């Protein structure tokens, strides 16, 4: 019987915890990682309430009844220069012309721009009532001290590295790379293209390198033990992997004698023969097969391992075509997304590559749909 | 006044040409790398006509008068391994047991699967026809001979080298890493938040590694100056040096001035002459114009296609515009929704962190209203 996808998943993700392991690395190489934690800012930015523009700082409160027939008057006591504090307070019916960064005086609550008022000799006139906080950027409207300003998971961007300079981080705490082994397997199997190869029926291997990019894509670290054939004792080596590795992938007589398999048929399409146990996850060996048990399988137990958080994207669109499904299997369809538009690509059915190489994105048809129609909204996953 | 931004966007790009220096890199570090020409393929793939089925490889036209009530005996006169090809030829009466992947025998032309017919002793039974050619992966019927698998500025992926790996390409062609001078100017700017600098209002600079990940990012090579003073040193010390040394060269803030004062907001003050990009000291404003102007030029260098994404969602909030003026407003885009990223400062970080997307918005416009179906571009 063939368990379905989201009870495959769910045994499959239950098995895999999170690793502990962290390590500190600096921000020229920190895009890409994952957070071991949450980061605090120990500063305030900015540290102190600065004025916003070029202005008078004054009391909002002493302008309530300003119009355009009660100009209210204040006195200028101060101009501080540039880069300067002001050495005087402001009190009622008071007022210290500023530049943009100095900060606020002691007694003001609010800046007033040097072109809204009438500057008639140590006099000022306001015309309109100003707000509290008007022109004042305050003291950690960035962010504030004690606050968090990177959740534990984000996968880092220029702009959060940006973020952690200016908290003073120079090696940034992130999750040690899940090291994933990767065997192949298959006596068909070859490095190279060539005539004689054709000739006694090989086939070029492919797997292998799609998943070392694949797992460096999500998070991990692929370590490759090579091409295996089809021998029981060799094939034993597993062990090794086990042991040097957090997770180990094997591409493809029988597979439970060298695994105590939690599951092994599943009801996905393809990649129907997925299965796994004890951290080894069996797959399909044709190119197309693997990528769909990669992103059904694989991708959410290396987001799991690192506490990953938003690692895809998902997308609403029009599906151009018709997809009819079966009842019973989980489809992993192909598609290419462009212009809010899903075009499915379909073909086959010998790990033909290629269709992997025209499409964007997938959909995904749980087993008890029978398809969807051209024009009805569907929701794919971004590549 | 200030030059619309379709115009500027289209004098800035004008000016910049595609570099044509190439470099062939091994296929384990090829991903994200573009393509610097079309790759076509020497080979059939696959190679040869192979099962698609675990069975028995046979001749179609036994089978022909095949009934449940009229079983045909075919004779099976070997069993391939994996990896081997059939020794034997099937003829009339005959099957060869193969897996998949295996080379078709020769004078068979189609494969029954093992499921649909009963093996006793040396003998199937197929109790149904099957016409030629069932369960075969003809040759070719991924790529033929001759045909371009991989076009030119292609962004490569974990699957777009499986098919040069496919192909037997042990290095691939591709653009080199366009070089990116960085400047900072900046008499305020300090390195880090525990010096004495920092209270009195001294700004730490980020926009350094900032735009150092944003170049890597987008195709190119950061190369540093760092922070230099208010002297000679700066005009065509620094700034000749770098314009030689690199393709582009950004500085946040002479040039023979190809515009200045552009309608874009934030980052008005953004201007464009001779591979130099004069830029804001903003963070946010940095990163709009690098997103507005300085991805779409490192793109054209190297040719890239498909090096950005436009969704569909709806708006969770009204979005008030200025007319005359191109928006970039930041947004959370997650599950069809498009919530709008509010907060504004003086020169914040955090709006940044809080956006994976931004909305553009014409100057003809007045805005959206909350329920509108717009198109955002992710980061």
């Amino acid at each position: 019987k063939l368990v379905p996808y989201r009870e495959a998943l769910k045994l499959l993700l239950d098995d895999i915890n999170e690793i502990e392991d962290t390590e500190k690395v600096p921000l020229r190489e920190a895009v890409g990682r994952v957070l071991a934690e949450d980061i605090v800012t120990e500063f305030d930015i900015p540290p102190f309430d600065r004025a916003a523009v070029d202005g008078y700082a004054i009391r909002a409160e002493d302008t309530f009844q300003a119009r355009e027939y009660n100009p209210i008057e204040l006195t200028v006591i101060e101009e501080v220069p540039a880069g300067n504090v002001a050495k005087e307070e402001v009190t009622t019916g008071k007022a210290i012309k500023v530049l943009t960064g100095t900060r606020i005086p002691k007694g003001a609550n609010a800046v007033i721009m040097q072109e809204m008022v009438k500057r008639e000799g140590d006099k000022i006139y306001v015309l309109r009532p100003v707000a509290p906080g008007q022109n004042i950027a305050f003291t950690g409207e960035d962010v504030k001290k004690g606050e968090v300003v990177l959740r534990k998971g984000t996968i880092l961007r220029p702009q959060d590295v940006a973020m952690l300079k200016a908290l003073g981080i120079k090696k940034v705490p992130v999750k040690v790379k899940p090291k994933v082994g990767i065997i192949i397997t298959g006596s068909e199997l070859i490095e190279e293209p060539s005539e004689e190869g054709f000739k006694e029926g090989k086939i070029v291997e492919t797997n292998s390198i799609m998943l070392q990019g694949l797992v460096e894509k999500f998070f991990g670290e692929p370590i490759l033990y090579g091409v295996l054939p089809d021998d029981e004792s060799i094939i034993k080596e597993t062990l090794e992997k086990a042991k040097n590795e957090c997770d180990i992938v094997l591409i493809t007589d029988y597979a439970h004698k060298f695994v105590n398999l939690l599951f092994h048929g599943t009801t996905i399409k393809p990649g129907r023969p997925f299965g796994y146990g004890e951290k080894v996850f069996i797959m399909s060996g044709y190119p197309v097969s693997v990528f769909a048990q990669f992103n059904l399988f694989v991708k959410h137990a290396l987001a799991k391992m690192v506490g990953a958080q938003n690692y895809e994207v998902k997308v609403k669109a029009i599906l151009q075509d018709d997809i009819p499904s079966q009842l019973g299997r989980y489809e992993f369809i192909k598609i290419y997304y462009e212009n809010g538009i899903a075009r499915v690509i379909k073909k086959k059915g010998s790990g033909i590559l290629s269709s992997l190489l025209a499409s964007n994105a997938y959909l995904e048809i749980p087993e008890d749909s029978e398809g969807y129609r051209r024009g009805e909204e569907v929701w794919i996953t971004l590549y």
